[PDB]
């Protein structure tokens, strides 16, 4: 209560009077209020946002924009804005000192403005130093200060020329100068800044323009209009799209997630969503504050409307009041559409940023890890995990914020409806519960009346309103239907309807996401890094005499099975032909694979020296050129290519092919034979030019006569690779005598080792093997029904408006029985007509034309109602009938060509992953597993360059189609307040109510039932 | 008088009447006036501009802009606008047919609007067909129609909502739709068109943007701001300039003038003047119609000011009148500055287009015509005709339109002043004749206190005003100095002053131009075509046996002299060495030159064969590379270059040079000896590789040994040119015996011809010749004086304002004879102060700082006066104190770098013309005179590319610095009309008078006293 004594020494200027600002014909604020609150509010606004902005900006150094003249003039203006406010205080000090008592108010309030201006000037310099072009804080502060100064300027201009007023000629000049400088700075603080000294774009010439735009352009999504119009004439395809900004690329996201997951695993299990909470968490806290505010802006629509009606029925209030509400019907309807469409963008971006990391984390955990423990099917169990489970992590991101906002709106709307009407709404909302069976009906239709059901859905607002009003009127008495009662609930029900629709289908989505999480987690922890290290590396030393060393080796396929190899110990020098002999199923494959770090060793010491080349019995070919398949990464070399082709004898195979060594080999191409595949693999192996070669019956399917030249050309001692180490396994008989050393193993143990001559002289197991084997009319009806239904609805609304304005005498209002009778009769007629045209269209037939005609006729009716209420609105119909039109044609011809590129670019990632998963066994032997990781990175990135601008073109139109909807309410309220002396309450209520339901029906027509056709 | 019965049957709605539009508190037009005149005016405006536009556009086909959607929508909008106006007439016909008498007025107007709408729609398509992007007629028509319809809309909105009247609901909707469509079309018809299918710019990538700009941009000169801003930071030089538009080039103007002049000469200073008038007449006639509107709008300021001053003194007129005049103070002050600056551009372009044609005509006449009759000096008589006479043909273009507008303004202003004041102004204007002496004074100050002279010039308006008012108030006593009398004449004198000063220096310029015309015509009429046809061409036939044929030849140097050659007849075969022998002054040079078609023949037959090479005794070198000088256009050839260098023996000369054959030879370079020059010319001649060679003592200054070596190297029979025809003349005593045929001539007649042996055996005159030639402290004082003078002027103005508002009692102005005394005393004090600071600045010394300080103090006073008159104007001072500033700094730093390129580019054309005039003889001997015309063309075009945008940057600032001046009058009248209840007439008069004189003093500061220092 100190303000009363603070304002003056007599208490004659109370803060609020209610007799000077509201009840007069010329409102004007008092003195103390103007001096204190209007001055203080900007300072409090800015002083509570400086530490947060400073802390946020202390981590985002980006540039050094040096000496633009804008920074030279803005600093000067900010410094000049301080000296006048200081001079005011200096003059006040003089006046106090000499002879005048002036109260402490003049000695305190001015001194804060100087401090705030000094802080703003310093912030401009810091903002320039940290290098950001457009500012989102200076604009708002300048706007607020300008409005607060405009109020005082109007008050002073009104009180100046009243009657011979005595005003000191030292506070007018100061305030006028201050206001002019504020206006100049507001204009000047929105142009641009030149550029940072250095930027990321040094080589790529096509960057996205989002990094360089003004605050208003980013708010209104204007920078996307560049490539939309260009898509209308010139077809859109190829490199016309932009490039990423080096932040969403897969090379800068996956390592962070994999490191955090590895650290969490080493800490110990909680699911990976626990890690995602601490990785991608601080970007969802901005998507929670934006939603709630929007919700509180939804219920400022009806209330104002109610007030307006109460103003029309009063015939003695001052006129200007009717202009105070209308302005508030424009700001509130404007700030609501500039907040939701930013929360949507944040949610979509943070939901897209997760899939590009999960995909990479899955891929990097398959090619080099989880060996010998993979038992799930190769198709539909691993590849499906890349296309279905990871694709259900964007819906959850958008829908996770609808779990608590769904019941809040319902509770608030029910409370307001109960406050307005009374207990009857409990029955009325019961009808709302009674049409929960209607959503049950559409659900069971989806399981399996569709048109009949949707027309009952269309008609159900009428049914619920009629039932509510009948219950309100029939029960009890002495209740009169005013304009507010019958014209507020109609909007409240429409607002409340949507959350009762959104509640289903969400609880199923959450369950499905939770189910998918279990599978993702069980796969990401499906191993314990089996091939960590058991060998002496494929190549560790560049020089040695003994190639393969092994002592006391023992390996097993699985940890729960008896060992298959025991007591394995041998040594082999360099450049010796070693051939092993074993029976079918003896275990040759297991021993052969144990050398490639594909087994589990319990005890033993084994080592190899030099890079290895592997030729498995099964061959795989990547879908590419035969030249590329043979080269396998290495560049061409002549006549090395000719030499290796001659050695492999590929001349007939190259000649028979339609284009030689350039056709489509493998899948999605011509089919070959097994022998040709084996020859191609052998050619690739010999081209690899390794130190040790490891074969596995590479000539079984090749004809023996044909394979004779191959054996005598390369494998035999006459070949060009006689200086390397060769290992060959087979069950052939002919090639045994020409090898150097023969090793025979059975029962998991090696029996004898030695040369062919020594084994033959011994006449032991080899002799026994040789001896045993011994192989050495409806259109016009539909139109008429449409017209009947629409005129029935219009007559219903007109009759309700006429009824709501009946005079009140002796409690009741004349007659309240015939109105209900005619209302019910017309409702029954409309219900008959809707089913009649339902049957007509069902017999004639579809839904696209249905909704198209419905929306067109409804918007025509919405226009004609406003035309009938006031004959001056016809000025604004033409100009608003064109701006919308040009929006509905650019979007259809530009969002239909960007929805086809994704279907083209989707397949390659899945195909590449399937190929890698099928060829991992051979890909790991060559020690070439980084190139493939890089390769599968450049295809996912190509599916996120043509997909990012396919959703912004959805946040464009939606914004552009809501300003049109909100520019009719203002002009239907302003043109109705001017002529309050001749308009009843009902007509104003109808005109205002029909202007709210235009944006929904305008947006429905453009998206659905237009692009489909 | 038919309108009275046309409006209505009983004539109850007459035409204009002051009882309903002017004397009321709510002005509103009547019914018949609204129905007829406002509607009819647009139709008459457009219907009187269609044939002219059609005729002008039927000759300027430029493109085929095909199917822009703007042309698709504008036609539809026009066709829609037609139908509503037709429907109005249809409904009127129905109403007249059924039961209603409605008068013929409703049956005429719609059928007259429909025709205009259809014509506009057709004109859009016709405009599209001929390919013009921006239209200057559609915008004006739409604006006029909208302005006319605004009043009808206001009346129909005012008469409907209030008074509870009855309005038919069939004419409101039609008019509202019509107004909305008009607004939409006005907005839509000012964007752009796409492009013509083909344009001139196919190769050059830097065209001037003037060919592609909107109407508003062309009017406001907003396409030169692109490079003015760019030149501030990056230095301006080189290729940053644009290119011509293929219309001002010298290859497309000179032929037209030369053809017209030749035709006029063949028909037979009236001749040249008539030819110029017939050639460039059409584009100058547009300059007469633009210096008529501005002259009339000049006199619309004093009338409005007088009306406003009279209105302020009235305290019962309705308030809104004060807002009708102020708007008229903005349109009139705006249309005046958008007309003069469009006449200046046309005048300057027409002035520039003449010099580029006169220069080309003179050059094409000089080189190949007027031979043997040139007697004027080579310097200062012909070259001066290219730089002085043709440079005085741009001032005449601008000043020729000031010969009749100078006295018209004087006469009109004198008549108005006499009407306002009376006979006293005749005495006062006599005192205004009294500065005819003082301008004569500065005239003699130009011939030989000058600061004192200009300070008396500054004080002159005060002196003449004081004398006029003293004379007005002294004689008799019948008139009282009101506000209008003392505040209209002050502006009228200032308006009238300038033409009284422009009149001198023009009559001298006209005389000088008339003098220059005589010399230009006497040189251009100097044709006297010498080389018409006298020879058989230098080369006509490619095959023959006799080289030179001559019979009965006779030639003379001049037509008024006895012939020097008579009885010349001889013949020589192909490849014969012919040497002629003559005495000194015998006439060898005359006969030698006669063979080159440099003489005139009265009788005889002479003929030559094959292209000729000429080596005159005097050699000329163009300032270029020695390689280019020797090549003379031909490309280099090896080892031809080495062969000719060895033949000419140029090895020591090339070796001794600092860079060999690459130095700067000739003028502006190193000097060379005469022998080297002769050797260079001989090398050029032999490089020419002609059929007939003609020498003239080419070894006079050459050393005897060097000359002998050259003679045996090339000229002698052992040389490489023995197969062609050689002619040599000399007086040497050694080379005669080795020649084939010797010809001796004397007295103009050839005596004997024959071989050396025959002549020696004859022992005639040859033996005689042989034997004959064988025998042989103030700064602060200046500041104080400045302040005293300015406060004295301010006190003078304030005292006059106080005096003019004295009450009138008994016919007299209270008591006079006391204001005049103090007025004169303060005037004398101001004169003493200005003389004192004159002496101070003369002793201390300059003019730049003088005018700078004067303008700064005057412009600060012009703002302090407005601030004192009304304390609310302080809002507008800051924002207008910045827009001007940024204009003053860009222009100074961008028009100082474009005023230096001309000084660089001026010299080459004069230097090239001098070189050509000195080399004419050799340049014509070689039959190479077409390349040099192009060479001299390519430079005058380079002097007109950096000069065209050096004057538009003067029409930019002047436009940008007059809207600031005209935006203070509006805000000083509006802020003074609001508070008429507390302001006397004197303060309003002072404020409005001082607000006019701000543009002149703002423009004076930027151009002078700023750029100079």
């Amino acid at each position: 209560m100190a303000l009363r004594g603070f304002c003056s020494a007599d208490g004659s200027d109370p803060l609020w009077d209610w007799n000077v600002t509201w009840n007069t014909s010329n409102p004007d604020f008092t003195k103390c209020f103007q001096n204190t609150v209007l001055v203080w509010v900007p300072c409090f606004y800015l002083w509570a946002c400086f530490p947060f902005y400073f802390l946020y900006l202390s981590r985002h150094d980006r540039g050094y924009i040096q000496m633009t003249p804008l920074n030279k003039t803005k600093t000067a203006l900010g410094f000049l804005l301080w000296i006048v406010c200081w001079a005011d205080l200096f003059y006040s000090f003089w006046e106090r000192s000499r002879g005048i008592f002036l109260a402490p108010v003049f000695l305190v309030s001015p001194t804060l403005l100087g401090i705030t201006m000094l802080l703003a000037t310093f912030l401009i310099q810091l903002e320039r130093r940290k290098g950001v072009q457009s500012s989102g804080i200076m604009l708002t502060f300048w706007l607020v200060a300008l409005v607060c100064a405009l109020a005082i300027l109007r008050s002073k201009i009104m009180t100046a020329l009243k009657e011979d007023a005595q005003v000191d000629l030292f506070r007018d000049i100061t305030f006028y100068v201050y206001f002019s400088l504020l206006l100049i700075q507001l204009v000047l603080s929105c142009f641009s800044d030149r550029s940072p000294l250095f930027s990321e774009t040094i080589h790529d010439p096509n960057p996205c323009p989002e990094s360089s735009a003004s605050f208003l352009s980013r708010i209104t999504f204007w920078w996307i209009t560049g490539l939309i119009v260009r898509g209308y004439r010139q077809p859109l395809e190829g490199s016309d799209l932009w490039s990423l900004n080096k932040e969403d690329t897969s090379e800068q996201v996956v390592p962070v997630l994999v490191k955090n997951w590895k650290k969490e695993c080493a800490k110990t299990n909680p699911s990976l969503f626990k890690v995602l909470y601490k990785t991608f968490g601080p970007y969802f806290l901005m998507s929670f504050f934006f939603k709630a505010i929007h919700d509180l802006m939804m219920f400022s629509g009806p209330q104002i409307l109610k007030l307006l009606i109460k103003f029309v029925n009063d015939t003695k209030a001052p006129d200007w009041q009717g202009y105070f509400y209308t302005v508030l019907l424009f700001v509130t309807a404007c700030l609501q559409t500039l907040v939701l469409h930013q929360y949507f963008h944040i949610c979509f971006v943070s939901g897209m940023r997760i899939k590009t990391a999960v995909i990479g984390a899955v891929y990097r955990k398959a090619l080099v890890i989880t060996n010998s423990a993979r038992k799930s099917s190769t198709v539909g169990e691993i590849v499906n995990l890349m296309s279905v489970d990871a694709q259900r992590f964007m819906d959850l991101a958008t829908y996770i914020n609808m779990i608590w906002s769904a019941p809040l709106q319902v509770i608030l709307a029910l409370y307001l409806l109960w406050l307005n009407l009374g207990p009857s709404v409990l029955a009325g909302v019961a009808v709302m519960v009674l049409m929960v069976p209607v959503n049950a009906v559409m659900a069971m239709k989806t399981k399996t009346l569709s048109a009949v059901g949707t027309f009952t859905w269309v008609c159900t607002p009428f049914l619920v309103a009629l039932c509510t009003f009948a219950v309100y009127v029939t029960i009890d008495e002495n209740n009169i239907l005013d304009a507010q009662t019958a014209f507020v609930s109609l909007a409240l029900f429409n607002i409340l309807r949507f959350p009762l629709n959104i509640l289903p289908m969400v609880i199923s989505s959450i369950v499905q996401a939770s189910v998918s999480l279990k599978r993702l987690r069980i796969f990401l922890s499906h191993e314990e890094l089996e091939p960590d290290s058991i060998e002496r590396r494929p190549v560790k030393d560049g020089g040695g005499t003994n190639s393969i060393t092994v002592r006391n080796a023992t390996f097993t396929w699985a940890r729960s099975d008896p060992p298959t190899l025991n007591g394995i110990t041998f040594s082999i020098p360099e450049g010796a032909l070693v051939a092993v002999v074993g029976q079918v199923g003896c275990g040759k494959s297991s021993l052969l694979s144990a050398l490639l770090a594909e087994m589990d060793k319990v005890e033993g010491h084994v080592a190899i020296k030099g890079s290895v080349a592997y030729v498995p019995q099964q061959a795989w070919i990547q879908n590419d050129s035969l030249r590329e398949n043979i080269l396998f990464g290495c560049q061409l070399e002549e006549p090395y290519y000719r030499s290796v082709i001659q050695a492999c004898a590929l001349l007939p195979d190259l000649e028979i092919l339609p284009s030689g060594d350039r056709t489509e080999i493998g899948e999605k191409g011509v089919n070959l034979s097994g022998g040709q595949k084996q020859r191609v693999s052998l050619a690739r192996a010999v081209y690899s030019n390794a130190d040790i070669y490891l074969f596995d019956d590479p000539l079984s399917a090749v004809d023996a006569h044909v394979g004779k030249h191959i054996f005598e050309n390369v494998i035999g001692p006459k070949g060009m690779l006689k200086n390397k180490t060769r290992i060959l396994v087979t069950h052939s008989m002919s090639y045994l005598p020409q090898v150097d050393v023969i090793i025979v193993m059975s029962g998991g143990k090696i029996s004898e080792m030695g040369s062919y001559q020594e084994l033959l002289a011994r006449d032991g197991a080899f002799a026994e093997f040789l001896r045993t084997y011994a192989s050495t009319f409806i259109s016009f009806l539909s139109i008429f029904l449409f017209m009947c239904n629409h005129v029935s609805a219009l007559a219903s609304n007109y009759w309700l408006s006429l009824w709501t304005d009946d005079p009140i005498v002796n409690g009741t209002q004349e007659h309240t029985k015939v109105r209900l009778s005619v209302y019910g009769a017309l409702g029954i007629s409309q219900g008959i007509a809707v089913f009649g045209y339902s049957m007509a269209v069902s017999i004639g037939g579809p839904e696209v034309i249905k909704m198209f005609m419905g929306s067109l006729f409804n918007v025509i009716g919405a226009c004609i109602v406003i035309l009938l209420a006031t004959p001056i609105a016809a000025i604004i119909i033409p100009p608003l009938g064109l701006i919308y039109f040009f929006v509905q044609r650019f979007y259809v011809a530009s969002s239909r060509q960007l929805k086809r590129l994704e279907s083209v670019s989707r397949s390659p990632v899945y195909s590449h992953f399937n190929e890698t998963l099928l060829g991992v066994s051979v890909i790991r032997a060559f020690e070439e597993q980084e190139r493939f990781i890089h390769q599968s990175d450049l295809k996912v990135d190509e599916n996120q360059k043509a997909y990012y601008p396919s959703i912004v073109a959805n946040r464009w139109l939606a914004v552009r189609l809501e300003c049109v909807g909100n520019c009719i309410v203002l002009f239907a309220a302003l043109f109705a307040v001017i002529s309050r002396h001749s308009l009843s309450a009902g007509l104003v209520g109808l005109s205002v109510s029909y202007s709210l339901q235009v944006t929904t029906y305008l947006n429905w027509l453009v998206r659905m039932s237009s692009e489909m056709e």
